[PDB]
């Protein structure tokens, strides 16, 4: 825990020049249009533009720790707003262009954005979510559950049970929630496109799930400012801010990024909305 391997921290950032970046976002649009089953994989890099530091970026939590400095938050977890990237992912789900969403983020922003929980794997937990040790019933709270490491929060279950409520935040030694990992793995294996956004892909098994898409000739896109463990395996690497990438992608797909209503929980994916017709590609 003190000696936990925190991987490669503070690698230099890469920036694709504008013409190369424009061309790669067009090729990402082409891959989205051609794919039957698209799975997105998100890490800490998609929440940096809302004031939450990443882990291994230049000013990441682990990077700063390694250099004897402190990470900086420009928000509380409760005051954090979903990024343009978060809200793009909401819309891509609503119009049927995203099949499943796998996140290593504990910041609760996917849930609070209104993204449907039945199409989301939270592989490392959710700091707003406590779970009954007895009945396994989950509670999505409006404030952060004040513990980490799957500890008693002090609250009891209110299901018609008085079980011990615990946080869902994995410690270094804790294996992943079985249901979330099973769904994430099935979604990744059956995908013909996996797109990774703001993750360095260094954590097993989370960072390995996008490689499962490469089985049976699936395509892998990696969007990230730094190198990632799997750059070698990517059909397309995009070195740019994820909000710039996703806003230009939505524009190519003819989709608007929806307004955020404030924190809202949606358990189940609503029926698919109309989407624009597909361009002639070939
Ligand atoms: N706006 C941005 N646009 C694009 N890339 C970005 C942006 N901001 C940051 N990045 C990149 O985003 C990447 C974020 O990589 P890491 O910091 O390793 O986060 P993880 O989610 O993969 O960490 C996995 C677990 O490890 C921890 O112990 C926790 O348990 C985590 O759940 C970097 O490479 C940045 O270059
Ligand atoms: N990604 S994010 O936007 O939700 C984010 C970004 C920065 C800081 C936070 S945090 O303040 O809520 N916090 C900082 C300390 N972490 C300790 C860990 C304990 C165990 C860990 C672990 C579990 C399983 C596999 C591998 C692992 F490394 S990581 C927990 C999150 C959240
Ligand atoms: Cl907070
Ligand atoms: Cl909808
Ligand atoms: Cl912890
Ligand atoms: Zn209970």
């Amino acid at each position: 825990p003190f000696t936990a391997d925190k991987g490669k921290c503070g690698l230099p950032e890469i920036f694709d020049p504008p013409e190369e970046l424009e061309r790669k976002v067009w090729e990402l649009a082409r891959l989205v249009w051609q794919s039957s089953s698209v799975v997105f994989h998100t890490g800490a890099g998609i929440s940096t533009a809302s004031g939450i530091p990443d882990f291994r970026g230049p000013h990441g939590v682990w990077t700063m720790e390694e250099r004897g400095l402190a990470p900086k938050f420009d928000t509380t977890f409760e005051s954090a707003r979903p990024t343009q990237t978060h809200m793009a992912l909401v819309q891509l789900e609503r119009v049927g262009l995203l099949r499943f969403l796998v996140s290593q983020n504990v910041d609760g922003l996917h849930v609070r954005s209104g993204f449907p929980r039945d199409k989301l794997a939270e592989l490392h937990g959710n700091m707003f979510v406590e779970e009954c040790a007895k009945c396994k019933t989950q509670y999505v709270r409006d404030t952060v559950v004040g513990t980490m490491g799957l500890k008693a929060t002090g609250r009891l279950c209110t299901v018609a049970c008085r079980g011990e409520l615990r946080d869902t935040i994995l410690d270094w030694e804790d294996s992943l929630p079985d249901r979330d990992l099973a769904l994430a793995d099935e979604a990744s294996r059956n995908a013909d496109l996996s797109i990774t956004l703001g993750t360095s892909l260094q954590i097993r098994p989370s960072g390995n799930l996008p490689l499962a898409t490469k089985r049976r000739g699936g395509r892998l896109v990696i969007v990230n400012l730094q190198p990632t463990k799997h750059d070698r395996h990517a059909d397309l690497r995009i070195h740019g801010y994820v909000d710039e990438v996703m806003t230009r992608l939505m524009k190519h797909l003819g989709l608007e990024i929806p307004a955020w209503d404030g924190p809202r929980v949606l358990e189940r994916a609503l029926p698919p909305l109309p989407r624009p017709p597909t361009p002639k590609l070939e």
